[PDB]
């Protein structure tokens, strides 16, 4: 066991093993508290998290315990790894805290956007990696949830990470939000994602947010502008009579051709933005048929786009005692291995 040291940071205390040095606040979130610290171990930068009261109720606790999960599973390029996972207490009973250490990157895609407009090469390479993870998350049968800039970050060769999941099931931006999980449909499609990385895409293209919407009603409004009111084939599919009345009442708008509103962007990024941003999610392309399409001929490779080992989440299923989920964390606490140095890290 390492020793621990405290420390007060913008109002938040911080209790870590001493190799982590010179904590400085990244942001404060609702998923937690972010430090970029330097390891001395290893001589990287490295981000760490600190759950926010993990176990204050059944919901918290089980959300920690999904995230503990969910990050000790992902074991990929372009998606967070976990480097650290730790607590200080020293046994169960006094278990009251989670921090989860990763790799530091550069920069977030926000900060990207405002740096400098991006060459269609550049926006290429990003939604590629960003697909090349999504692929793999999505072979978990796990949905990401919250895709959008600012959980997104790279490093300076433009390599990319995708960072922290959407944790809520059954303060947060909604641009990146597809229509349905603002709807409460309430069987979400991996496609949901897809219309993210769609967002994200338009917005990398031309510098400015899709749909910057200013409360829950304006970003469907937004929305429906640019793709138009929904499609006969996609009123079948719901079943309330004033939902579908409702939509029938709105001014019909008709699909804005994509080539017009992208224009100036290249004819391979538009069409590939064409079937990310589609209504209904049954039609979407997936993270796997999206890396074969020709906007990404030049980064494609078939025989380096890995998929996960299957993912235990029966947990999801269950109801148990705050207790119970208080001690599986605890378990997946104890049992984490980091893992191995690269072989770019060990010399002779
Ligand atoms: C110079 N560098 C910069 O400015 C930036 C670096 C980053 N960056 N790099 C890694 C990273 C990881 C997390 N989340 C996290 C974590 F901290 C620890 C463990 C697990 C997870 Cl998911 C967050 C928080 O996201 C809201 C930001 C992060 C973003 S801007
Ligand atoms: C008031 C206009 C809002 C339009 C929202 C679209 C209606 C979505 O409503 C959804 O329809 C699904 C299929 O019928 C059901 O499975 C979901 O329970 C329901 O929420
Ligand atoms: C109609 C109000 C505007 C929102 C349109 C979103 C339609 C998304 O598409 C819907 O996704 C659902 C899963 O979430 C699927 O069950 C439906 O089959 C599919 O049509």
């Amino acid at each position: 066991r390492p020793t621990f040291y405290r420390q007060e940071l913008n109002k938040t205390i911080w209790e870590v093993p001493e190799r982590y040095q010179n904590l400085s606040p990244v942001g404060s979130g609702a998923y937690g508290s972010v430090c970029a610290a330097f390891d001395t171990k290893t001589g990287h930068r490295v981000a760490v998290k600190k759950l926010s009261r993990p176990f204050q109720s059944i919901i918290h606790a089980k959300r920690t315990y999904r995230e503990l999960r969910l990050l000790k599973h992902m074991k990929h390029e372009n998606v967070i790894g976990l480097l650290d996972v730790f607590t200080p207490a020293r046994s169960l009973e006094e278990f009251n805290d989670v921090y989860l250490v990763t790799h530091l990157m550069g920069a977030d895609l926000n900060n990207i956007v405002k740096c400098q407009k991006l060459t269609d090469d550049h926006v290429q390479f990003l939604i590629y990696q960003i697909l090349r993870g999504l692929k793999y998350i999505h072979s978990a049968d796990i949905i990401h949830r919250d895709l959008k800039p600012s959980n997104l970050a790279v490093n300076e060769d433009c390599e990319l990470k995708i960072l922290d999941f959407g944790l809520a099931r059954h303060v947060a931006t909604r641009w990146y939000r597809a229509p349905e999980i603002m709807l409460n449909w309430m069987h979400y499609n991996q496609t949901v994602d897809i219309w993210s990385v769609g967002c994200i895409m338009a917005e990398l293209l031309t510098g400015r947010t899709l749909f910057p919407g200013t409360d829950h009603i304006d970003q469907l409004k937004l929305i429906l502008r640019l793709v138009g009111t929904p499609g006969a084939e996609l009123l079948k599919k719901i079943s309330s009579e004033s939902a579908r009345n409702y939509i029938q009442s709105l001014a019909q708008m008709p699909k804005m051709n994509f080539a017009n509103v992208f224009i100036g962007a290249n004819p391979l990024a538009v069409d590939l933005l064409e079937k990310m941003l589609v209504l209904d999610s049954d039609k979407r392309i997936t993270a796997a048929q999206a890396l074969a399409h020709a906007y990404f001929a030049q980064y494609h490779d078939p025989d380096d786009e890995p998929v996960a080992d299957p993912y235990d989440q029966s947990f999801e299923s269950r109801d148990l005692l705050i207790d119970e989920w208080k001690s599986l964390t605890y378990d997946e606490v104890i049992s984490f291995v980091p893992p191995p140095l690269d072989q770019e890290e060990m010399e002779s």
